[PDB]
């Protein structure tokens, strides 16, 4: 009964009914602009819906390349996924062993167990530094940068130290847009690196699932052989193309989210909370289990959702009134 | 002495995109565009605030509408899930079981995906009469059986499938072409825990570019499947397309009726010409041809900007519009 083994081995699947003020999945506070939804639909060919539509199409790759804005990338350095999740998932199917460093993205462990990958979890140090680990060729090492859930940034030397082991580094730059530095340039020097990106956070397209990966031609070829061939829909691609053609609105939204993040980080410091230097669309607050659970319960009654972790809570940046409500809840507590 | 990227390149087939000829009859696609009225309905129902969230996949409404379409008394929400195409459902099932079993001539992606993900698999060819062969299978195996079969379009008897179910092996019944045949083996789930039926919106609803498949099975299996698959695997808008299609099935019913009549008309004409064909019940016909005579037909078709699908024993020709079908028959008549 293989299905019993999956009950034992893999984590259960659950749908959770969202609270009124939901600040728990690092989603953008803003709806996708209505004008751009309109543009999407006046670009749609109903005759195109009936066919197996190339994933990615050429135009989406040209626009992603234009967004990346390098001198050295070509179309063979870029592919797409059904979310960044798919890219991670597929990478776990590709290598002998997956390595990651708690506190990290919760789906690494989940997907490893889901697909029965060999994996090694070694915790980040007390200072949130990457630990000493025995890794090499055959391994893929998943490093989110900025880190999730801490939002902190690993120094370049840290990433490079792993790169010099020969292990394959999967640099998950899901929160790149809120930080503004990318290690994509390291592809000039290292063949053993892939940078993973998404439209979900900064472009308000989490429901449409478009991720992309930037890597060497050898890797991208291999990835494209292992993934599903028609993995991103015609309309998801069109949403991503239209978003890339109108970046100014998204830049203004990002600017608001970062200013709102830093304002919250300052207020929390002034209150005496121990926080991380987060560079994502969220803040991380350290708290003790007992302080945490009392706060959580209070938020529960006020119809607010944040994300609980072992060492504290991760609060996504929302709208000005939501952010102020959070600060007020933390002040009393 | 080989880095993992070289191993993949060795074992897995290359990624290759196709160039579409002016008359393309090679991927079992619906001839008709998705209705314009329904595209506008999707745009109308679309909530731009929903676009920014990790949207449930499947949402509750999509499930309700799939159940209503299936129209049984005994299925609940716990018996149904979704995939990013039926392709994803197959792919995940291959990750779920110890061994994958299929029977050539069969769906080309089974072998491809097995090799892609490094699944252990067993390929045993169908008999001369297109019957499922004697095979040593049991618990731990998943046996992929398309019904109607792809590329032959022929229908397996219930007894053939029930024999496999009784082994204890898990049967994945791929009902991608159900709509063009009209009988389903979903009622077997009253009795067998041991079974999943896979379905798609791609062929009958002209939504191949939006990738919505669904699977119907026991609660135990669906739970397991939902643990192994990507949690947000089908997009908000893909789900809205599928929901709107299910709210307006009469147009799709008339299209399916046209496709089946068109298929049977072609099957008759080909028999009258002296071609050996299968009794196809999909949106396509399968014509047996000797290798060398088949290649000659292909050059003619290539010369005339027509794509069909070439197989070891013949060609699988998807039903298109009346004018493309008529043209196929001319070229098979003159040939
Ligand atoms: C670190 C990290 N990586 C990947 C993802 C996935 O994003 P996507 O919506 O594009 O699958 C997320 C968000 N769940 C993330 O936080
Ligand atoms: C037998 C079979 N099964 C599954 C599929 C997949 O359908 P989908 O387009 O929804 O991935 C196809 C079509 N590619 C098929 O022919």
């Amino acid at each position: 009964n293989p299905l019993d083994l999956i009950a034992k081995r893999a984590y259960p699947y659950e749908t959770e009914k969202r609270d009124k003020t939901y600040l728990a999945l690092n989603e953008n506070p803003f709806p996708f602009p209505e004008d751009l939804v309109d543009e999407v639909f006046r670009r749609l060919n109903s005759d195109a819906l009936r066919i197996y539509y190339d994933s990615p199409d050429e135009e989406l790759i040209e626009k992603i390349l234009s967004y990346l804005d390098t001198d050295f990338l070509s179309k063979n350095n870029v592919s797409v996924g059904n979310g960044a999740d798919e890219i991670i998932y597929v990478m776990m199917l590709m290598f002998d062993r997956s390595v990651f460093f708690p506190p990290t993205y919760s789906c690494y462990r989940i997907f490893a167990k889901a697909v029965g990958a060999k994996f090694l979890e070694v915790p980040l140090t007390k200072d949130l530094r990457i630990p000493e680990v025995n890794v090499g060729e055959g391994d893929v090492v998943f490093i989110p940068n900025p880190n999730n859930p801490t939002g902190h940034v690993f120094e370049r030397e840290e990433i490079e130290r792993i790169l010099k082991t020969g292990a394959f580094v999967a640099l998950d730059e899901a929160y790149y847009e809120f930080h503004g530095e990318s290690y994509v340039d390291f592809l000039k020097k290292y063949e053993n690196l892939a940078v993973i990106r998404t439209f979900s956070k900064a472009f308000s397209l989490a429901a449409q699932r478009v991720g992309y990966v930037v890597a060497s031609e050898k890797f991208i070829d291999a990835y494209n052989r292992v993934r599903l061939p028609f993995n991103v829909s015609y309309v998801s691609q069109m949403f991503a193309k239209v978003a890339l053609d109108h970046r100014e609105i998204f830049e203004e939204r990002t600017k608001f989210i970062v200013e709102e993040r830093e304002r919250m980080k300052s207020a929390l410091r002034e209150m005496g909370y121990r926080i991380t230097d987060s560079r994502g669309n969220f803040v991380f607050v350290f708290m003790e289990k007992e302080e945490k659970e009392r706060l959580l319960e209070h938020l529960r009654t006020k119809n607010v959702a944040v994300r609980s972790f072992r060492e504290g809570v991760r609060i996504t940046i929302g709208k000005r009134e939501e952010n102020d409500m959070i600060l007020r809840e933390l002040e009393v507590f």
